[PDB]
């Protein structure tokens, strides 16, 4: 190492993303057992899914960050937060989770999905990486607004598939059901100079936000993007067997509603009639710092009285989940290492040193 | 544009995560008389700012952990091999963001290091400070940390070897150099150097120290990642320690590298502090832990043992001001939206949300 | 005598359950200067009494729920049908007693209705007040409540249509009419009127409002059964709200008709109140709930979010006096026996009991 | 004119009792499965029991209320409360639970039981209703003092059966064992002018209070009326297999002892050696407002150390319990409704409205 040879740029390039290609390697090397499926949490609502037949999907994989300076103290005119809250000042949304996966190291993938067109659910860098490293067979699947963003970034139209509610897509050995979204924020996320006083905007969900139910030989996973709470989760739950439900969670600032509360994660689990409920999105923003234990406590208090049939699962960014293998586990813990502890004797001044 | 993007342009546009947000925050902070403020920089990194505008970086670390699984073998005679008789690579992956850009540092009085372990000293932070700051900035640390800085190209004139019992004055702050209890450091030796040899047991002071930093708003004890020692009680008998920063984490089976939840409490009692603040518990995936153990045990024991201190649970990149924040137990980042409803919302109907 | 007894004679001698106990209690309460008292009449019914002896009844409901299972079908286009696409009868059975006989009311200044839903407005209470009280009593509510009262036979000189932004002076109390967030009310439309139509979304103010009642003892915010809205923060920014009354209950799967435990807390924070009081959680069997969820969440979050309010758990028929009772969390009905052992017991031996 | 046609009397008659005949209908229409029995909580200690053989019993069904005014300041001379506590002032006992069953709509019943002669355990209206609606076959079963009250009210002697400790009565397919009572309050519940200093009154339990063990093809239930705690429960538990134990609970005012404490509910369950303990009577009086969670918390703290073989069940007034089907359930929840949720599509201005 040399003080003189170091620049800010050389430091950044040698250091980030944090885990380098550790997880890229982990994912590629994982052998998914028959009648099971595996997923990894990529931060925010990003999920890598890998079926037993080696089909690979990336969903809402986001490699952006939040604010990088306080220099600009003003929020962009008509940003959704301004429309919802009548605010003027900059939002202090700072990214608080590491980047567990290098998208530029992706070699094996079948499709890139986006639940909706919000910035933290779609990514130009992920797009670039997949187009650069992968074959022409990889599909970009998302609602019309997501396809418009990808096309605008230079993704070829032939790579895109516009997801419409009620569509059923086959990719490798997995079935993708496109379902309604309840992302109320998406409804009012409109370009400057376009009015959100107008009631006609209320019919626009389908054009820009969907939920996905992904069916594998090991079971199904419901990715709700960042849908708020809706009674209509119960319609989805009546119609389909949903094994694992991924629901966005966070601590709403006073006067803001952007994520479901702890109580609504449970109501949503009950409405989806799932077996495992998995909060996500609760890792990403400093200003939404939260306490997932609220979900666990409320679940313990209410499960007998309401005869809840599901259990919560508390994950970690970069972590793996395998279903149905991990059903029954509640608290994820990263591999602790040292499985070969004391293979050989220690080298210490006396045995009881430590 | 999709074809104007490379891995390298993505990285340079994206990292570090918070840009210069906290650099700006720190500079623009006006520390009130009779108070001091600190920020947690990840791992055991701390920025301290006094009411006299003295600024110190302690253990500021801008490295990361493993970046690949390709090399499946642990380095021969790594401290973990010496303590555990293992052969396989350690899966230590960095799990906290980088809240401060070392290359945006403009205002600083000294760079301190508790010890020479990799996650407590940084060549990039050194480069940045040498490149952007005046000749007055000191690099303070045990002999072994000075040796690392020197070897990286930090000029001897900038360094101060910290030895136990030293009292250093920097601006309006007093830095007491105190004993370290980092048992891991004692056996962190180069390949070909034996850790069977009992003479290595006298080696703490040359490579590891703890700091008691006294300000006009109170004192902070930075324990580096010392393990538990009864000797904290000697430090606690000798000095008023307001805030104690102690390394915490979940030890893997057969490993002892961080103090347990019971020991964070015993150490707080021994240092006889006012506030105990676990840190280091953010950084490694394989040490993933539950700081609520500390809060639960403290609630169960504080009456019976007449504990006079309270714990405080922080967040990486977060601020703490003493004594202003005494009484606060759970840190929450600024939530934003303090001007909520300054104007009316623009919605299709008022109850839309 | 079994021969003289009829279902009718049984009912008339037995109900309402407390007879006129609370009517007497309320009438005889002398409210101290700079305080106000309220009683919970079940569901969201509130009796409010100021230090100046102004008396208001708010959402006083004396109906019951289902009385038979014979009719197995829900009325076409009932709000629950519109919201849930159901056909079967709702099993809403009233689970609270009737602590106040409306036909014993003799002293009152105004009858308020937050909205026109059946369990918030009452023809029997209207009859009773017109029968027993002077020409001066006002019936205050949104246009839709005034229309219901008018159609029942309440004279038009008695009614006052509440519009958002109105400020009504009644005796020594000020009544601010504020926005409601009762999303169910928006779709509660007559058979043959479409709820697919987006124009219905502008209809809140004509049929539902929230009240902020200001007294010399402080203020109370009655939210009717508003759902959760960010706009509570606008009301909280604009006014000092001491006590917030918020409707709570356990929503059946696929139904949203009451705020969750998490939202009771968010609403308390948004209203920036000092005391939050769930109500409505007593009334329907099919919404049977656990208010302790609110207490547990509040304990878990109050430090981290710096909550400045505390929850208060009431009982139907109970009293609350503000600010005298601030600090109390769990209401207990009077236990009696204050004159215990005034005289000696009459027992076969001292230690019998 | 709606308001013109309304009187206090018309309102009361159109409104009460609260559930009308909903529960009358529910009970009649219930088909009890073989090897099970069902019960409903009627408020206070009232129970409706229905066997698989369609035998129907009412136990301590009380349709009275408490105080209806504050005007009478004084407690009745020599009321049991005055004898026990040397008090003068009126007791503030206000009924706090609704009336889930209309006694006048009873059409199918085999017997009317009373555990003891306290006012809240026997009812003249229930008697009048049963005599008016049912055949000559319906029996009124109670201790001598209960039979005396029924007789005095006009119940014909031929309908009554004086229950004495040790008696075993057959009614349909159920066996009713009459057992000792421990209602200490009943011993000093004596008419004005009769002395409670007299030790002879101590032999009076059996003539006025009993406990019942009701054996069905689905298991047994022990109704303790409002017995206080007694070591003698262990005698009953040694002698018989007791599946469900119904025990009176409440919050005693300072200086009063009228209901078992949370600790004693547990000791009693242990003594009776039951499988399920069900507190009751804790719904009825305002001045005894209590917290049944004390029972649950204590049980969780002690069940391992004491090797408790029973579990508590927390019911709701008007609710159902079926044994052994409901064993394992701890917190009763009334039917929530909406089982046909989303049978059809909602009728809303946009899907995510709710
Ligand atoms: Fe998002
Ligand atoms: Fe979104
Ligand atoms: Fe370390
Ligand atoms: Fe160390
Ligand atoms: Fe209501
Ligand atoms: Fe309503
Ligand atoms: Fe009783
Ligand atoms: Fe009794």
């Amino acid at each position: 190492s040399k003080v003189n040879e170091i620049t800010r740029e050389s430091w950044i390039l040698s250091t980030f993303p944090e885990w380098g290609t550790w997880l890229n390697e982990e994912i590629e090397q994982t052998v998914v057992e028959p009648n099971t499926f595996s997923m990894w949490w990529l931060g925010c609502t990003g999920i890598w899914l890998k079926s037993a037949g080696n089909t690979n999907l990336s969903i809402d994989f986001w490699c952006g960050t939040g604010k990088k300076t306080q220099k600009n103290r003003l929020m962009n005119t008509q940003h959704q937060m301004m429309r919802m809250g009548g605010v003027e000042a900059l939002q202090p949304n700072l990214r608080t989770s590491i980047f567990p996966l290098d998208p530029f190291a992706i070699k094996e993938i079948d499709a890139v999905l986006a639940s909706h067109d919000h910035a933290d659910h779609i990514d130009v860098n992920v797009a670039a990486a997949v187009l650069q490293n992968c074959g022409e067979h990889v599909k970009f699947i998302g609602p019309q607004a997501c396809v418009d963003l990808w096309l605008g970034w230079g993704v070829p139209q032939e790579r895109c598939i516009v997801a419409k509610v009620g569509d059923v897509l086959e990719i490798g050995d997995v079935k993708i059901r496109v379902l309604d979204s309840f992302d109320r924020t998406a409804l009012v996320t409109l370009p400057k100079g376009v009015s959100s006083y107008d009631k006609a905007i209320l019919d626009g969900m389908d054009e820009r936000a969907v939920n996905y139910l992904i069916e594998t030989s090991g079971g199904s996973v419901y990715h709700s993007g960042d849908s708020h709470y809706s009674n209509y989760y119960a319609k989805h739950g009546n119609d389909y067997q949903i094994d694992v439900a991924l629901l966005s969670y966070g601590e709403n600032p006073r006067g803001v509603t952007d994520k479901m509360t702890s109580s609504d994660v449970l109501r949503a689990a009950e409405s989806l009639d799932c077996q495992v409920v998995v909060p996500f999105h609760h890792d990403i923003w400093a200003n939404f710092q939260n306490d997932p234990r609220e979900i666990e406590v409320l679940w313990n208090m209410k499960k007998d009285r309401l005869q809840y049939q599901f259990a919560p699962f508390f994950w970690q960014v970069g972590g793996k989940y395998t279903y149905p293998t991990d059903k029954g586990r509640m608290h994820y813990q990263h591999f602790r290492g040292f499985q070969d502890i004391f293979k050989n004797e220690p080298e210490l001044p006396y045995k009881a040193f430590l």
